[PDB]
């Protein structure tokens, strides 16, 4: 029963099987917009991630999930009870490392990773810029484990972008507050603290690097660093958009780009 365990919804019709997964704060719904442009070439796979709001609290095993491994074989035990293999992963943030990670262990179940917003590693280190200093971002945790509503009804418009009030403001804030709050601190502490810099050479499938060009979250100079540190094939296409989810903020003109990173590969 593990499509009940992650919401799994399968749909669509063809030989090789789209599978989406979501960022944090979200669920499968952020890909209303995708999903449509895909059913009729493609087998469309969603699942959450455990720890989404839509998932049930008991099974999220904080000890397992305390790092990205855990939700690395949560995708492998999804795509083998669906015989899923040379899947085409499309990944929002999170899900995407997620991805990546599964695809060196299990490379029997990836032909391509199509990712959004992804992130090696939150803070700076030296020869890396990722955002925020450590130090930092350590006191973003510590003060949203202080007070957890109050500084998240912050953090939500700072990570959607534009326009306050908008379908994607809204929609982001719902799906965010319906996490529970310690299964929401535990991810963002597995978050905060996994650094992938090391493993991104172990990664030789080949890799559609697509974000944002005013992503609070995401500098432009990490999708440079996973272009340059990637191990196989790899491209890198910037959205002039604000925002963290630009599949759900902006699809008119983030839809397509996935489209076309989907459906075409990458010449040597
Ligand atoms: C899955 C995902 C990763 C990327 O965020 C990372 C994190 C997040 O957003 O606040 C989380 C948080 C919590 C405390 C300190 C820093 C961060 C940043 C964290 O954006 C995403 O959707
Ligand atoms: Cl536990
Ligand atoms: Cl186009």
């Amino acid at each position: 029963t593990v499509g009940s365990a992650h919401n799994v919804t399968v749909l669509g019709s063809g030989e090789t099987t789209v599978v989406l997964g979501h960022g944090f704060g979200t669920d499968q719904s952020v890909w209303k917009y995708l999903v449509p442009h895909l059913t009729d070439d493609y087998r469309v796979l969603l699942y959450d991630n455990m720890g989404a709001g839509t998932t049930d609290p008991n099974l999220y095993d904080f000890e397992r999930y305390s790092s990205l491994e855990g939700h690395s074989q949560d995708l492998i035990a999804i795509l083998e009870e669906f015989h899923v293999t040379k899947c085409i992963f499309v990944g929002h943030a999170l899900s995407s490392m997620v991805g990546a990670v599964s695809s060196i262990f299990r490379p029997d179940l990836f032909r391509k990773i199509v990712m959004i917003s992804a992130c090696p590693r939150v803070a700076n280190a030296d020869d890396y810029y990722g955002g925020f200093e450590e130090e930092d971002v350590n006191q973003l945790y510590g003060a949203m484990e202080e007070n957890f509503q109050t500084m998240m009804t912050g953090y939500a418009p700072i990570v959607v972008g534009g326009d306050l009030e908008s379908e994607a403001m809204q929609e982001f804030s719902r799906t965010l507050f319906n996490m529970r709050p310690d299964i929401a601190l535990s991810i963002c502490r597995m978050i905060s603290g996994y650094d992938l810099r090391p493993y991104l050479g172990l990664v030789v499938i080949p890799c559609h690097i697509i974000q944002s060009s005013k992503d609070k979250l995401v500098p432009v100079a990490v999708a440079e660093y996973l272009h340059r540190n990637f191990g196989g094939k790899s491209v890198v296409e910037l959205i002039p958009t604000e925002g963290h989810l630009p599949h759900l903020s902006a699809p008119d003109i983030t839809i397509p780009v996935l489209i076309r990173h989907i459906n075409q590969d990458i010449a040597d």
